[PDB]
């Protein structure tokens, strides 16, 4: 799985152990080892959400399997809670793109998982 | 919806109301609420169209609904247009992918909107 | 065509001539002409894969057509073989999502491709 997060919120304000604290929790989250896990965070993005420069965040999650309407409204819960409490980002200020990927559109080590 | 633009002009060139131009523009023409709009400007970027580094940009517009053959014509000529008059691309160094995303597949505020 | 590499690796480690490279080997595998095919580096990006900070890279490639099972294959062959080479990436820590694009949904040059 591979979790992107692109916010306006300053480089100095993203804690050094979010990633791997990402890391894990989404491990949990889908049940996929943490080895498998990949997580990006990009910082000091212009952007504005509903018009306003106020902190706010642009997410996506892709996975193979693990996606769906129940799965896909407890993520939402999990990762606004995190952006929450270590970004102070509020909830309402948040977007996740959910994506299903087929193993075939997936390369990895010189090949796919197909 | 969801609006993003990377491109390798200078952040000096992008003008200091340009995020809140393309909000009000992308409620006029999605019919979308502009609180539920946001955008995202990513410029300096290292990129190459055609082999060439002049000014280009890749760009992508994510929504549920109001996505489609005649309405991506509509917003191409629209988006092409204010890079043009903005940030002085040409029309053909932009690509723009336009995505229909399911209300079950897309996150915000703890939920999704399905 | 679109490719798109996000990567930690620095700035500094990326070759000269290495977007000419991406373009020129892309034109030869997808079959487009070099004059349609963009590309995109995006270095010194805070990332993970698998809880570790080592070199790595997220990355992705849109088409419209030319998207398939033996297809995909050979593209991640080609193109982890190049981030080994010029980035010093091993490919076991590579990520490459693929996208069979409607040209319905492509904008460029004020329009769409369909
Ligand atoms: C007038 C009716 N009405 C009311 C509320 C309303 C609330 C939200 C939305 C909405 C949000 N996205 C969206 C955002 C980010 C994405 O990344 C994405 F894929 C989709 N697409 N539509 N639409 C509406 C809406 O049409």
């Amino acid at each position: 799985p591979m979790f992107i997060v692109n916010t306006n919120v300053p480089r100095a304000s993203v804690p050094d152990g979010f990633l791997s604290e990402l890391t894990q929790q989404l491990a949990q989250a889908t049940g996929k080892p943490p080895q498998y896990i990949a997580v990006h965070v990009v910082p000091d993005q212009l952007m504005a959400f509903g018009g306003s420069s106020e902190p706010c965040a642009l997410c996506s999650l892709h996975s193979i399997g693990k996606i769906g309407g129940a799965q896909n409204r407890s993520y939402s819960k999990l990762l606004c809670g995190l952006l929450a409490e270590r970004l102070r980002i509020s909830p309402d200020r948040v977007y996740i793109n959910y994506y299903d990927m087929n193993a075939a559109n997936v390369g990895w080590n010189n090949s796919t998982f197909a």
